[PDB]
């Protein structure tokens, strides 16, 4: 397992931490949503939650990443939920497929 | 009408407030985007706006929730915009389909 | 080029800054993701990043906007990544297709 702290930012201005799949995977439209492994695990920095989003270049190549919420205290593996939209998409190991964005977790009075 | 304050968080670490449809609905891919009723209404806590996102397990079962922005001062019913991606999806009353995430509303000088 | 500061908010409570395409474009499902030009350019306010999301009415009409992250220091043109989901979608110049939401850029110790 590797923690979120091992992720790298592409540029100091980059909002997202880059996520790659640990496996080579081929996706076709008829397969529907697939969960790609990243080898990266929660949990997140105190008072933050995580949002998995696609990268634009990848989206433009026909791979849709479904927005995923990562809870602050999730300790499992961060997976990228993805689907080939129109064509056959091939994800090579180490292609940066998605990005993790950290956001403030707002405290509310909602019953747990 | 029920307010956002009646929503529950699944776990103290959960970023999102769970949203269910008030109706049993069946969705097929050819139907395209559908707005599912929740019976939950804005408005939101001061200085926040809302983001509707899917839950991972639901997404993986073939129900896409389209990211929806809920304005701070929206007083209508919060609906979940959803589409079956590949197969026939059946949403039973009370299945938690989506989640509402609260985010800080940043003030800017943009003209209203 | 027009800066983000020229965008307007629909209502004081509106979380998002409205985005239109500068061109009339027709989209069919088989075209897959398309990048629509807005004529609006980064960069963003200090300590913020941007999220491009769809508007609900547009989504309901069959135009999917893929969530896009705009980095704080991006100085290029903000484009909307879009796809017609089921039917032929026609985007007239000046239709407000998407919205830009500004979010806090959280500082982390991740290696750049
Ligand atoms: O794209 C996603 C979405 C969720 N999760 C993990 C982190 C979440 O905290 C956990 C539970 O997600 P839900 O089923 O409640 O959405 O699943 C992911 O790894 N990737
Ligand atoms: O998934 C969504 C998106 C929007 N709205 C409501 C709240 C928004 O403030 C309002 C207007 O949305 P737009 O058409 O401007 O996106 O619609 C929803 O109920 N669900
Ligand atoms: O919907 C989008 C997503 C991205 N970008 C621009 C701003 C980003 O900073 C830049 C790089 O995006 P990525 O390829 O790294 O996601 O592209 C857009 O104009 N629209």
């Amino acid at each position: 397992k590797q923690p979120i702290s091992k992720l790298t930012r592409a540029t100091p201005g980059s909002a997202g931490l880059d996520l790659c799949s640990t496996s080579h995977t081929v996706l076709t439209p008829e397969m529907g949503p697939q969960a790609l492994s990243t080898g990266i695990y929660g949990p997140l920095p105190p008072n933050t939650f995580g949002l998995i989003l696609g990268r634009s270049s990848i989206t433009m190549k026909g791979l849709q990443v479904y927005p995923g919420v990562i809870d602050n205290d999730y300790t499992g593996e961060i997976k990228i939920m993805a689907k080939a939209v129109n064509n056959i998409v091939t994800v090579s190991q180490g292609n940066r497929i998605a990005q993790l964005i950290l956001l403030p977790l707002i405290e509310t009075d909602n019953k747990v």
